[PDB]
């Protein structure tokens, strides 16, 4: 009914939330983690095909390690987990844990959850361009055959539904080098709600704003 | 301060309809609002203003008669977008207007005509792809900096602020690469009604 197949979220405000309560930044990150679990469960229960999350605050590897402790519980919720981002310089043990987590849940049929780790929209475009340039160098591809559809096939998430809605919590009104190519046609929803307070009703509100606007 | 503002100029058609007038009248009021936004940016020290007509060859034509005045105001005019299939006479006029004002050092006005943000990236990728094919470039040498050099506006200040009139909350395949770190300001005001006060309102959001 809400019309949304793929929702992307810039999760900002963890720092400000902890500051408001006299607490250090790490309590904000723990409340922020509870808010991810809540959003993930909401998305899965509301028929969304894909949820893409970008951890930002107005130690990437620490975030991803943290996530390794959630993977068993995601799998038990029938979530297919993927990491998007430049993980090539990450630790070898971490990179192995990523591969395995992805292998483990690739057969799940419920929500597809994409976690940005060391992700940038410009980087994502550049990596697609490098894959195309290799194919030209091999003699497989003509410069002239390159069009939007082709580059589209080489950026992250090209095999998922297009992103219909981007939500950014925390009160800033920019993209901050999250998805660029993929958000050419997306609805953009900005809320002053800080990430740890963003709850089901807030998520419902963004979906119903997309349904009324589309 | 804000050095480069981009505007998606939506609401001319809806404005016509609200005024109980045919579409043509909304275009004519939209053109007046163009002149007022260009003056306002020239007067307020904005370095670059990038205008996306949205809701083409005909739009470029209407600008043709403004060039003399722009040049007199030290305005550098550029058309961005795929004009390669516009009739050759119009292409020739674009080329002449650009060359006339190319040495100007005041406000740079970019008018996006048959422009798409994905297109813009792709024509940059195609250039790089030619370089690879001629052995002038290794695939692993391609980085953000280098792609940036091949997309529109790489010689101007980075886009600081994008304004969309008309009530929609989308980029609609206007700038993509260039807006990675820009402030996005959406307003329900229709483009023909957007005036100096509205533009200052957006500049304040940036200042905060
Ligand atoms: C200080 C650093 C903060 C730690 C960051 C933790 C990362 C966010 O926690 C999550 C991250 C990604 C996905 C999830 C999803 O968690 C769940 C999803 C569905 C279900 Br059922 C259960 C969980 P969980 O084991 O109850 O939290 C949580």
């Amino acid at each position: 009914a809400h019309g949304c197949r793929h929702v992307a979220i810039i999760m900002d405000g963890n720092g400000r939330w902890a500051k408001k309560q006299g607490k250090i930044r790490a309590f904000g990150h723990k409340a922020g983690a509870k808010s991810v679990r809540r959003a993930v469960s909401f998305a899965a229960n509301n028929g969304i095909e894909a949820l893409t999350l970008y951890a930002f605050s107005s130690l990437m590897e620490l975030f991803v390690w943290a996530l390794d402790s959630e993977v068993k519980s995601l799998h038990r919720h029938n979530v297919r987990l993927r990491i998007i981002g430049d993980t090539s310089r990450f630790n070898s043990r971490l990179q192995e844990r990523i591969r395995k987590s992805e292998a483990l849940t690739a057969g799940n049929t419920g929500l597809t959850l994409n976690i940005a780790a060391n992700y940038g929209g410009r980087w994502d475009i550049v990596q697609g361009v490098r894959q195309l340039a290799e194919k030209v160098q091999q003699g497989n591809l003509q410069p002239d055959q390159i069009d939007e559809e082709m580059l589209n096939q080489h950026v992250c998430m090209h095999e998922l539904a297009p992103v219909d809605l981007v939500i950014r919590t925390g009160g800033e009104h920019r993209i901050s080098n999250f998805l660029l190519w993929q958000i050419a046609y997306a609805e953009l929803y900005f809320t002053d709600v800080l990430w740890p307070d963003f709850d089901e009703q807030d998520f419902e509100g963004a979906l119903n704003a997309f349904a009324n606007r589309e």
